[PDB]
């Protein structure tokens, strides 16, 4: 997965990622209302009630609403992604500190913190564990990025000596490698701008670019974790501005298709492909959830705010995965 | 620009192309229904009837319409793409052929032939003339690609040493060098596969993949002409074939979505920003067109064969540049 | 195979070349007399006389001496370099012309020719044929590079469509394919540079290169044929001028170093290891020939005006493949 | 700067650098006698005696020898390397040690330890101070590395937090930024082999590679420290093991030739030209010292223990900056 934030002109906060998986457990968005409440454990009975009302995408399948991304009705933004061969989780939980299963650690977040701060605060009280899941069958390995309605990022890793926390970071996240590592590689890709190289000779030649886009040169087109790093960090940096919400949200879905795979592009050992299930966008201060799919490039939005916050029942929306085609003649839809 | 076009496994040909400008002419779909007739040259008044019907994006503000590329009543497909430093036209045609503007050569191939054959056969009687236009100021420097309802492609290359035509290729199309050089060059790329390194040693350190993507290692990422042709080249070969024209509507956006350039990140000399403008789709046996554009990441189809194919007029369909985001519930639209 | 050629300030042209084999043919320092003799084929026993003496690598198994590269005692320079996939043969001579064995060429035109003109003219009169040879046991695909007193260099590539001839070229040359697909790949990285990227930022982080280097991001690594002539090409742009032939030696071989293959790192799918068998450099207006091998760093000479060059025999200089270390004082040898 | 180590089939330990900079600073072989005692500090006279005879490259232009590289009578090997934007020093001792030059601890860690353990051991006395030297003006930003008769390997690095200790790496070390930040690196590049891709189709198109060499697809030909790291690794992984001592000194600069820069490819920002000024190996086992410059491919040897170790002086060996060509016959030397 891959994913990013940005700052509009609006003084609006919007984060976005895009999910790459082999497999598409049901997932639907999700509003999780206020006092709905939310297991910690999955072989344990504890639920903490969450203050805040919530939304984003996730799944139902267990006891409590695990959410992959989403937003708060407080504008804290946050995602859950992989990292593979990183991630590390203990048996039991640390003296004092309850423990928690790492697929619920964004439905916790979202349901009780404002700030980054408050994240990196409420999560010295939990251990997470090694605990699986029916639906993976086992404890994915993954590591958590946040976004307040300032603007401020942070990243959560679960590595091998302990939790590593990153604060105030250039608010793009994609997988393995640790959030350091990744930092450092952009300065190797410095001279990936947006202007060409000046024509040159050799000898009596002269030596001109085949047309546009040459300043580019050193960037990896490849769909590794790393080389996604580098294309979102660069494309987000020469981007466009927002200059509200809207441009936003597709400036966002911009920069994101350079990281988008197409189904058969990359293959598991396994011999599975990982694709580009599908890709949201929020924004903290409207609290809406945007949404697109493989299937479907209709941009899709669910408000948090219009429904009832303090509903007794979860409040879902399905997925549409056929292509939202506007017919402007009659087409013959095939 | 970057085109391509796909096989579906339903027996259907599709042909889809980005259109990367610093500039956008007013532009719309432009339905030209039989025997509307079309210029050859803008300073020249000989119209040339056109037997046929067709549908595209282009330009209505010159003389005749001016069409970038287009699905006909036939299923010819096809697209006229930019071909900067190598682009050569006459000043006079040559003897016995009549002069034709290089921004024409789409309307009058879509209007008069059926196969790729025939477009060849049709040039042999003009000569590209540097004829320029009140919309560029110019003549561009461009080369053609067209698509038989058969899946055969033809590149057309308006070399120093005269028209150069390459006969079934790839299916390929983005800009300079030529076609024959870009060929050559995927032999270079062979390696970038879909399936991950195997895992080796050094000394007793393992070494393994941050995640998933490394068989892709050698893929460049920028957005030269090159880059983008090696990136449509393997995703187009790697990504699942299309099941029907749906499929292949969606397959094709997401191969051109690794070539999709958002606004700022590619700079000319100027300092005007290279970005992509629009992305269409074409289907030769029901020559339906679909499009997308910058600013609305929703597709929208006309049916050429839903209109009278004799009537009088142009039948012309304007852009909606707002993104058609679809609320679930009340979303706020901001 | 890589190679190039330069042009020291005092008006001395050099030439020089890497051979990169999987075996080593007895190959040995060869001075050729004046009227020695050389076959044109292998199977027919026509011997044409030479003109001019000249020096080179060679091997001595077959009827007549068969050159690898070499000097004149005219200043005329030249090599044989691998041309795999692209070099074509014809069965028996074209109509008029003689047929010559391609491994016969470069003692044929460094004993007749003298400019780059001659060597073009002298080859009209004949066809390369598809003769075998008793040390390969078949015809190489070969390509031929040559280069004047003067310091202009031609290529001759022999390919589907007949012998294409490069006149005045930047005096690189590598491997498949032709001349003129590596001369506009150069195009691609006129970006590579010895300098450095300015610093950037992303929001508040500073981006510094890691040390010294980053203007060349983007040139290749690898000992692909396309790679290695990228890197002779910009690398013989941006290393100094040589001073005198000493420094051209010099400067040719660390040139030439950036293409050195260690013996392990290239294996071809017979599993074999292309390595560097040898490297060569040779100066026109001293007619002096010199060369390092795999085993052996320490640079060796052969002065062609220093032999009576109406000998009868062949003045050959045997390789020394030990380390030759120089003891400061006394090493132990082992 | 770049450097390694390898293990012969004989059981020889053989560590290599190449010394990249913008000036030659007067650098000999230097060989420092038990009991020369050497500076700590340079503006403090305190001397550390030194328990062992050592031999390497360095300077004699301040107080005590500065060295370079260098190996022991005892095995040791160890060199200085840059370590630009990361090193840092203390300006006064921690409490309890002494201060010490950065330019002082491989004659300090040479006349003194004998493991690699010795070494880390060593260091937790001292602290590296932000003192200057009159050579270059400033303490240059360094990190170090040392090489065992064993053959085991550490790193130390002086980093904003504190010394950092990497304990039996991969023997490999050039530049900034940090080593685990390089061997995490090395996990993007596996798929960098000797082997060639297989051949693969694109519809009716046979794709086939150039020659030989592309199983190294992804390496960067650049010289920056991160891709002379990649470099020196993946060759050294892929070329064959050393036989015996001399193989292994020639082994190792076959390595390091891939990262060897000619004057002119690299400039600082100053538009000083950063070049390879020499090349160096030791063997623990032998305590011979070889060398090669930039103007002179010949390697020259000086043995450590054909000295008097109780010398009260110090045995120096100056360079021959001349290129030591070998007259097979009468060559000009011009």
């Amino acid at each position: 997965c891959s994913s990013l934030s940005i700052r509009t002109t609006d003084d609006k906060s919007l984060f976005a990622r895009t999910m790459d998986f082999t497999m598409e457990p049901d997932s639907k968005v999700i509003i999780v209302p206020r006092n709905y409440g939310i297991r910690l454990l999955e072989k344990e009975n504890v639920v903490i009630n969450n203050s805040y009302a919530f939304v984003g995408m996730g799944s139902t399948d267990i006891t409590s609403p695990v959410l992959y991304d989403g937003v708060n009705e407080k504008g804290l933004m946050g995602a859950m992604l992989y990292y593979a061969t990183f991630a590390t989780y203990a048996d039991e939980p640390k003296k004092g500190t309850t423990g928690i299963n790492p697929v619920y650690v964004i439905s916790q977040v979202l349901g009780n913190c404002v700030t980054v701060d408050d994240v990196i605060e409420k999560l010295t009280s939990y251990t997470l564990l090694n605990e699986a899941n029916i639906i993976l069958g086992f404890a994915p390995p993954l590591h958590y990025t946040f976004t307040d309605a300032s603007g401020e990022s942070i990243v959560i890793e679960p590595d091998k000596t302990g939790i590593t926390i990153h604060r105030k970071t250039i608010g793009v996240m994609t997988n393995s490698p640790g959030y350091e590592w990744h930092q450092t590689n952009l300065r190797a890709y410095i001279g990936v701008t947006p202007n060409p190289p000046q024509d040159i000779m050799m000898g009596d030649l002269d030596l001109t670019p085949f047309g546009q886009g040459a300043g580019g040169l050193g960037l990896p087109g490849d769909f590794t974790p790393s080389a996604r790093f580098l294309r979102v960090a660069y494309w987000k940096k020469y981007t466009e501005k927002a200059k509200n919400e809207t441009e936003g949200v597709t400036n966002l879905f911009h920069i994101l298709s350079s990281v988008n795979i197409p189904k058969g592009v990359v293959l598991t050992n396994e011999g599975k492909t990982d694709y580009t299930i599908y890709t949201s966008a929020m924004c903290a201060q409207s609290k809406n959830y945007y949404f697109k799919l493989y299937d479907n490039s209709r941009i899709s939005a669910v408000s948090l705010m219009a429904e009832n916050l303090n509903s007794q029942d979860l409040i879902t929306f399905e997925w549409d995965r056929k292509q939202d085609i506007k017919q402007l003649n009659q087409v013959n839809v095939m």
